[PDB]
Parts: C-alpha cells; structure tokens; sequence
C-alpha cells in the first residue's frame, strides 16, 4: 500500500481556508495547535465556556460557540466525544454550516454506523491518528509525527482525499506515514485495537501481573518495576525493532519463559476472544451496547475511573514515578 | 521501603577494586561500558575470540581470557547466559578467583535455585537492573537510568550491601531508583514478570491482535500501525502518568470498549493461570524444563526466533519502520 509522507503531500488543497476545530480536548487541542503551527487558518468552536474554552484562550487563541465558528468555517472537525457529535450536530452545526463546507471525522463511528447522515453536497472524510492525542501534539513539537488513516466518504470537490492527506500532513502525521483506508476498515480496525490490546488487554495485563505480585506478598514497589515501569522499556525495543530485535536483547531464560508462557497466558481461548470481539464490532452490537451505556450515564466508565485512580497500582505507581523523574 | 538514589549512595567501596565483568552481551556489554565511563576499573573476561570479543575491542576495551580476567579481579561479575554460568563458573572461575573475590550476578537463579554453591569466605550479590540490556546502556548515556534491584546472599565483608548499591550506581540505575530485595524474591518476580507480560504476555497479545486482523482481510499496514506501533504511544502515558493518566487520555468510547473488553480478554482464567506460572517458578519445576530444554538444544527458542522474523508481522513492520524512521530531508 502506498505510505504517504510529507513529500507526497500539498498543503495548497486547505490553505486559505477557514478550519473550524470543534472541541478541544485529546485530538482537538492537538489538532488546532499543530495546524495553527503548520500555518493553517484555524478556529476553535465550543458549545461551552468551561475548561477547554479557558484551555484555548491560555493556547493564544480567541474561541468561538460552536454557531459562530461553523458559519466562517470552509471546513468542519468533529472533535468532541462520539457520543456527542449526533447532538452538536443536531443542534449547532446542520442549520449553521456554509453549505458545501467540509465535514471531517477522527475515527469513523458516527459515520459508519450511520448516527449522522451528511449533507449530499459537502465533503466527508476523516484523518485517524494512531495516536493518543497528547501524543499527536508531543510527536509534532518535538519535530516527529504519529501514523494516520485518511478516508473519504464522500468526495463532491473531487479533492477530498487530497484534502485530508493535507490535515494529516498538517498534523504532522505525514512525518511518520499515512495510509489510505475506508470508514468502515478504520472504525473496525480502531474499535478492535482499543478494545483488545491498546486500551483492554494491555491495561488488564498489566493490573493482573501487579496484583497477582502483590497478593503473592512481593514487594509492592517491586511489583511496578516489573510490570509496570519495565514495559515501557520493552515495548520501546519492539516499536524500534520488531518482536525479533526485543527478543534478541532479552536473556535466553527470558527467551524460553516468554516464549512458552506467553502461549500459555495468551492461548486458542484468548483468540477465539478477538474473534467475538471483532463480531461484535462488525455486527453493530457494541455500537449498540455503548449508546446505550452513554445514555444510562456511562456508569461503567465512571466507576473504573475511581476505583482505579484509588488502587494500590496507581498509588504506589505515583509516589515511584514521581521518585523516578525527579530528573537531572 | 527504601528508593535508593544517587545521593543516597557511595562509590567509595569499589574505588580501587578491579571489576571483571564476564561476559559482554545484553547485559555485560551495559555493565562494562557504564562502569568505565562512571570512572571503575573494568576488565572484560571471555571465554571465546569471537563476536563479543571483537565487540569490546570496538568499544575500547582490551579483553581477557575468563581464567585471566578473574585472577586479577576484586568483583567478579557473571553476564553470561544463565545456562552457562555453572560451566563458566567450574571451567573457569572456582579455580582461578582470588581467594574472597565478590561473586555478582544480575539475576538469582543460579543461586537461588542451587546450581552455583559460591566459596564461604566470598561476599555474593546482585544488582538486577529492570530493563533490557540495551536500554541499561541507553538509559546511561542519556543521563538517565534505569531501576534495579539489590540482593546479598552472603555478606562476609560487612559491606556487600553497600558494593551491590556501589555498582547500582555505576551502571545509572540509582539516577531512577533501587530497591533492596532477596535472591529468591528477584529470581521469582524476574521470572514472573517476563512470562507473563515483559516478553510472552505482550508478545502473544501482539502477535494475536495483529493476526486477527490480517486473518480477516484487513491491511496489514493498518493493522501494523493499530496493534505494534501505537501499543509504544500508549505505554509511554502509563510509564509517565500510570493507568489512570493513560485512560484520561483516549477516546471515551475507548474507554467504555478497553474496559468492558479487556476483562472479557484478561478474565479469571488469565488471572489464575498466572498464579499458577508462578507456582512453578516458586516450585522449580520451570528452572527443572528450562534446564531440560537447554540441554536439548534450546530448540523452542531458536524455532520461535526462526519462524517469528520471516512472519508478517515482522517484514511488514520491518518494511514500515524503515518507512517511518527515515525523518526530516
Ligand atoms: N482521544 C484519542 O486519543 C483519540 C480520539 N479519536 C477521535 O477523536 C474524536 C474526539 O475525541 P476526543 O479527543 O477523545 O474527545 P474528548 O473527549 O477529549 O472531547 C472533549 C471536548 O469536547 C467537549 N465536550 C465534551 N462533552 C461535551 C458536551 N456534552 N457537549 C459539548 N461539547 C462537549 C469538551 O468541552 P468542555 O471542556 O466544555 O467539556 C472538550 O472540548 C472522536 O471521534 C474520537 O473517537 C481519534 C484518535 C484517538
Ligand atoms: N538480557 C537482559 O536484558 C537481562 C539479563 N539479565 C541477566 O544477566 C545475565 C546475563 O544475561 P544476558 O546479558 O542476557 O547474556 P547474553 O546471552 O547476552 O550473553 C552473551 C555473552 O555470553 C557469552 N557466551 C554465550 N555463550 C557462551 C558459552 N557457551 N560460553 C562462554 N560464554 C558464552 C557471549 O560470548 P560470544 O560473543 O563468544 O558468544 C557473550 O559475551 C543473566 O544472569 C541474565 O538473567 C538481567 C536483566 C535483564
Ligand atoms: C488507544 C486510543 C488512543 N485510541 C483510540 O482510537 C481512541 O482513544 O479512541
Ligand atoms: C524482559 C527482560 C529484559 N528481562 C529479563 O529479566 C531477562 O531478559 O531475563
Ligand atoms: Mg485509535
Ligand atoms: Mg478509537
Ligand atoms: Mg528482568
Ligand atoms: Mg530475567
């Protein structure tokens, strides 16, 4: 497949365009920071005056409402949570958009599963960060940039693709590379890879490694430095060098432990669960189960939040990474 | 306990000892050049004129002979591959250490689990840095380190604590912090920890994730960048901000998918198979298979390492992270 890069890319396709940045949270601060940098003409639209409005403003800008900055806006970029770009939308954006202004996604969902039918005379397409959103800003300030998709669902200019390679490029995502997908491929693949390993697997290895640890009777500080401070230095080797360079530098005992154990902890069983999960995935079932969960108040969200934020995991990790990073 | 730092450490007690590190590998090659660069005296001893000798010779050492190396040193240190040690250790350093030469070793198994029986007139310790090989080393010349553990077996001196925490601090680990521990404790949380996620847990999550997609028509470099790459992104906001930090940042429909799935993913059959992983840890039964399979031949480890780096996952990663990692004209 092809990888974009910044020598593939024209920024001319945005330039002289008005780039409403709606939201201001993980992607959109990245978002409207790194265009602003890039040169771009960006406006941030909020429903609210609260922390990320106050948020914007120390950033250097001046924050529009959502009404106001969608009707300058040549393009428009949903970057508030999922759950609530059905009733922006809805309520600030439809009635009060340019007509023919862009309309841009960071992961397919509300597309895809069809909770937002676009105007048939406007633009639809997307740039998915492979990246959590401080990152995508941390990567662009440091001269770097994270992976992204770029996909079009509709293509009225005949440039949409052309204009979301330029985002991408904008947000620095073209310095590390861009692939061509589709809405359907990237929310699939976005929603399995959060759930199963990202997000889900890793944060569930790492607590069931750390308390099985601390129930055992190790020491607790122990604990966090093997399963917890320890991955961060691997999985550095595997991003640099693949799964054979990290094996390479560990110990052959560690070799053979991880090797026979790992098929162990992640067996059959274990794969027949990513199958299930990206069924449901397919099958719109957990887009179903999580509307449903966003309109019962997130309560699952919410509760893990503070029972984790209270756990021995987080404790003991804060008081030893605050020791760690004291710095030079 | 403790968090031993810098500040809180001496270099006096092994001022003025010859150090030789045995072996010159992931950890050996660490060890020799931080302690060099710290200002102690290191001597590099190896069995073999091969690929770790002209390595040493490349870094600016002269090495050794094994044999030839310990009858000169103060601290001996053992980083060769655990497997070896014993032979190492028969062949080549019972007879020819100086009488009371420190014994050290970067992991307890040897030890811990009866293989070597050390001299009784020899202080015998560890430091157990918690990190990869190169990245003890990298750590280093970044002016950072890396943590690590302590440990005595045998204290005859007064002051092996105090050389184990001396040499901690050689190699960078107290720029992060060490914390003081027993050999069995290290052998069987080391041991631990690298099943069960550093290296098999993390790898087989990978490989699975990556597998499933690829499996079901997706594109690989889609499913490269999704479940390899980002996996380095996020686990540098749990290294900096722990599980909470990292979960503020993702998508809430993220952290409504991560958390329902990945207690589906990670269930109670995940969590007592780790208790019973290290059940045979603490039994010896996995010291018992691991000696058994290296005396095979090792044929699981060099069959996986085959197979794994002509596999798609490796020469399409390889392929974009050349991609990637070209950086700026
Ligand atoms: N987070 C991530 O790293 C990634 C996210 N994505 C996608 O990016 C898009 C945005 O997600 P993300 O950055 O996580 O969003 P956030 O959850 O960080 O969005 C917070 C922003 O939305 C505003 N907001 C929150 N609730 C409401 C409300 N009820 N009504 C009006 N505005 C509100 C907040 O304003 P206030 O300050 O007033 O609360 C703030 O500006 C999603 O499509 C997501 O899937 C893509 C890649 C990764
Ligand atoms: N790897 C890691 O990151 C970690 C390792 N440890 C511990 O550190 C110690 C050393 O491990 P590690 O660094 O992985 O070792 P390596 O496997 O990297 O050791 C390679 C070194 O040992 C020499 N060697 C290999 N085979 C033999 C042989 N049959 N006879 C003589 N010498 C030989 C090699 O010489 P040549 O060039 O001639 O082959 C080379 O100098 C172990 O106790 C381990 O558990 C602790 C923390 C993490
Ligand atoms: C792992 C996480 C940053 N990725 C996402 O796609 C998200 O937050 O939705
Ligand atoms: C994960 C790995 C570097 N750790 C070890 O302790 C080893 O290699 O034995
Ligand atoms: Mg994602
Ligand atoms: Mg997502
Ligand atoms: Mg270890
Ligand atoms: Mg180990």
């Amino acid at each position: 497949a092809k990888i974009y890069k910044d020598e593939d890319i024209s920024l001319e396709p945005i330039k002289n365009k008005t780039i409403a940045i709606l939201g201001y949270g993980s992607q959109g601060r990245a978002w409207a920071l790194n265009l602003r940098d890039s040169g771009l003409n960006v406006v941030v639209g909020l429903e609210r005056q609260g922390d990320s409005w106050r948020r914007a403003i120390d950033d250097g800008f001046k924050p529009m409402y959502t009404k106001d900055a969608v009707a300058i806006a040549d393009i428009i970029v949903f970057l508030v949570p999922d759950m609530v770009q059905k009733s922006l939308w809805l309520n600030s954006v439809k009635d009060f958009m340019k007509k023919g202004a862009d309309l841009v996604f960071a992961h397919g969902f509300n597309i895809h599963f069809k909770i937002i039918e676009p105007p048939k005379d406007s633009d639809v397409y997307m740039i998915a960060p492979k990246s959590p959103g401080p990152i995508v800003r941390r990567s662009y300030e440091m001269g770097g940039g994270v992976p992204a998709l770029v996909a079009v669902y509709q293509n009225v200019s005949g440039e949409a693709l052309q204009k979301a390679l330029a985002i991408a490029k904008g947000i620095g995502c073209a310095r590390a590379g861009v692939i061509e997908s589709t809405f359907k491929e990237e929310t699939e693949t976005d929603l399995f890879g959060e759930q199963v390993i990202l997000v889900g697997g890793i944060m569930e290895l790492i607590k069931a490694s750390f308390e099985t640890l601390v129930e055992e009777g190790y020491q607790p500080e122990v604990a966090y430095f093997e399963t917890v401070n320890e991955l961060k230095l691997i999985v550095d080797l595997i991003y640099e060098k693949g799964l054979t360079g990290m094996l390479r530098a560990v110990s052959d005992t560690a070799k053979y432990g991880g090797i026979t154990v790992g098929k162990f902890i992640i067996d059959k069983s274990v794969r027949d669960k990513m199958k299930i999960v990206l069924e449901r995935i397919r099958s719109g079932e957990f887009a179903r189960e999580w509307i449903k969960e966003y309109e019962r108040g997130m309560p699952t969200v919410f509760k893990e939040l503070s029972e984790l934020e209270g756990s021995t995991i987080e404790t003991v990790g804060r008081k030893l990474r605050e020791m760690m990073f004291r710095g030079m």
